[PDB]
């Protein structure tokens, strides 16, 4: 069968080093672009060709659009994989990787264009038969009478949400008529300010649910298939920290309904590669809120419990292959749990960079360690915080936890500060032990 | 489950099992001799004992010192890894009658198995196929084996481990390439069989020849095998988590029909030695990286700064690769050894990264010859 020769890995970090493993288990040749403060980053010097595409600053490196394209022209790379973050759900980049004759490894730019407008991605969720959240349907005007009708008929409490935002970033709670002008006046203004985009919507605001996730693979030859879900609760402002697979109390009934709409509605957008259809589950019930047209963060639990590599999924998909397993080949097996982990600051949660003076690495059967670092590596401070992910693996939730806390009393990494100590209290968890938690837990937990 | 154990052992094993008892709430005593004081699994485990100097005869070989150790903390089982006296019967009868838990079979099984003569007459009489013959060209494949002592045994698959050295298996990796479903389940029910009929208890392994679809009894050992990380990435089975449980009194929950091979596993072991001459490397590792990803496992207590001592063996680690196919596990070996950073002291790494870029491995079913014919070397 056919594979790319050669692609450009268009990220940093663990996701960089995920997406080289890949590239050389199917024999690609690798293009690691890096800025200049990343030239000791672990997938750069493991790299077949590295090119430095700009200084630290982001916006001159991982957002530099035309140096990112120069790059792949340069080396006679054929592909862009985007990983997660920067520019992976940027529909202008990927538009211009296809107008210069390069394959983006993600979907077609139309189809990001379409999830990323989060009411466009609602009325097709819901036309496909995938259940949404009650709300407007629609962008919201400024006649506040039509507003109040709306706010009734879905019923107090209300969000007011940006389509240009997501994943909780431009949105606003709304608990009575009192509060609803100046909530939407605000979300508006916040939304032009930072989406150049001023549209809002308005959704049934649920007052404690669990995130739960659909991973789902669509290749060019019209298949289309879910690989079961994550829980993402245990999370702090927006940002996750621990993720697993599959999600308690879920049941193989339930999994299958909502599998089956994720992947039906993958045929009606026509969607390509790998993504996720994120949900809020409430009382047995699932709601649409995003799609993530891109790989996750967490995919790795979704692979421990499926046997499938999402990553090596995502080149054969882009290369013209068709998906290597079927959905009746897809089974839930075991339990996964991944703690992320971060060189941040336990009192402030702020970034915490700095040199690594001591690293040492858990080991052990169901034991998966995603991470660059090294010892003597310095974690530079203008990207995010996230340094590893530790991903244990169990017959069952109990033995996944149990490797975890093992695994964590073995993780060494000196020299800078982190949130091993936390992800360790939240293993002990008698809450996250039992399972199911929503997610405000981590925040009434911590306080 | 047993409240607390010794692990009368060191290095890999030891660390490997100290995982398993955290996992179980079992709480370790590591007994260590003084040259192994930073060993990572003495730095994990929950209480310590230094049981003699350097040399194994000293410590890890010294009866009393270890018997005497278990004693002091209140431990009520031991667990002797492999190698060292783990088939030895007078220390498993010595176990029993101070009153301790031995995590193995009774005595009477290690010395009936310990002994060609007796362990070939059992065979014969269990059914177990014997050398009735030249065997020139033969495989070795070998069947692992979990009893109970209370009348239940299964099989799980089998591992191939023809790549060897001087007799010294080199690489290992299961399932064993061309065995059949209904091989498998010829020798391994004839092996479940011949369990029931010697009495077994815990884990133990039957090794064969392999050539021409017939398999040929060589010996059984009766106790964990070094290479079982490839058994339990294509079984899922916990293999030192079950020597737990039996020797807890447990019987054993998993049924023969639950017992599934799915993907591929190859193990390459690390040994502290030349990679042309094999001259022991014993000494200080000044820079240590261990490989990560997708069906990546690293079994070592190897890290930064630690000395491997002159005193014991060269192996310091096994790296092990899983795949749904052989072809995917080979891939992903290759790429785990090129992250694979030990520096300071000699390593087989270079070796390693040899046998997996042979096109004669990548077929599969290369004989018991093989390695020492493409490195130039004469057995003996
Ligand atoms: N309808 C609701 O109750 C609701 C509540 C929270 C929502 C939520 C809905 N939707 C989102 N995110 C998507 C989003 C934010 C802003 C504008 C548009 C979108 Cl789609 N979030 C944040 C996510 C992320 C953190 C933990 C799970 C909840």
């Amino acid at each position: 069968r056919h594979m790319l020769d050669k692609i450009v890995i268009a990220n940093r970090g663990e996701i960089a080093l995920r997406i080289l493993r890949a590239c050389k288990e199917l024999g690609i040749k690798t293009v690691a672009v890096h800025s200049s403060a990343d030239r000791d980053l672990k997938h750069v010097l493991l790299a077949d060709e590295t090119v430095c595409i700009g200084p630290a600053p982001s916006v001159k490196s991982y957002l530099n659009i035309p140096a990112i394209i120069s790059a792949a022209e340069i080396t006679g790379a054929v592909a862009i994989h985007p990983g997660y973050g920067f520019l992976s759900e940027n529909a202008n980049f990927a538009e211009q990787v296809e107008r210069s004759g390069f394959i983006f490894i993600g979907p077609k730019a139309e189809t990001i264009r379409l999830m990323g407008d989060k009411v466009s991605a609602i009325a097709a969720m819901k036309k496909a038969g995938v259940p949404c959240v009650p709300g407007s349907d629609g962008p919201l005007g400024d006649d506040m009478d039509k507003n109040r009708a709306i706010a009734k008929r879905i019923g107090y409490p209300v969000i007011i949400k940006a389509s240009g935002g997501g994943g909780g970033r431009g949105m606003r709670v709304v608990r009575g008529d009192a509060e609803l002008a100046q909530s939407i006046s605000m979300t508006r203004a916040e939304a032009k300010a930072a989406f150049s985009n001023d549209m809002v919507y308005m959704e049934k605001y649920l007052e404690n649910p669990r995130h739960v996730e659909i991973q789902v693979l669509a290749d060019g030859q019209g298949n289309a298939i879910y690989l079961a879900e994550r829980d993402c609760s245990m999370q702090r402002r927006h940002q996750k920290v621990v993720e697993e697979a599959p999600a308690p109390g879920i049941t193989p009934e339930l999994r299958r309904y909502i599998g089956e709409r994720c992947a039906k509605a993958c045929v009606d957008i026509g969607y390509r590669g790998a993504g996720t259809f994120e949900f809020l589950f409430e009382n047995g019930e699932f709601y649409f809120i995003e799609m993530n047209t891109r790989i996750q963060v967490e995919h790795p639990v979704t692979e421990m419990i499926t046997g499938v590599d999402l990553i090596k999924e995502q080149l054969r998909i882009a290369a013209g292959q068709p998906l290597s397993i079927k959905q009746e080949e897809v089974h839930v097996r075991g339990h996964a749990v991944e703690c992320r982990i971060n060189a941040e600051d336990p009192n402030t949660f702020l970034p915490s960079p700095g040199k690594i003076t001591r690293f040492h690495a858990p080991g052990g059967f169901g034991v998966r360690w995603e991470s660059h670092i090294y010892a003597g590596y310095t974690v530079p401070p203008y990207y995010d915080s996230m340094i590893g992910k530790l991903i244990c693996y169990g017959e069952n939730r109990d033995v996944a936890i149990a490797r975890m806390k093992n695994a964590l009393q073995e993780l060494i990494i000196d020299g800078i500060k982190t949130n091993v100590d936390l992800q360790i209290r939240i293993m002990n968890d008698e809450n996250f032990q039992h399972g199911g938690t929503n997610i405000h837990y981590l925040e009434k937990k911590l306080g």
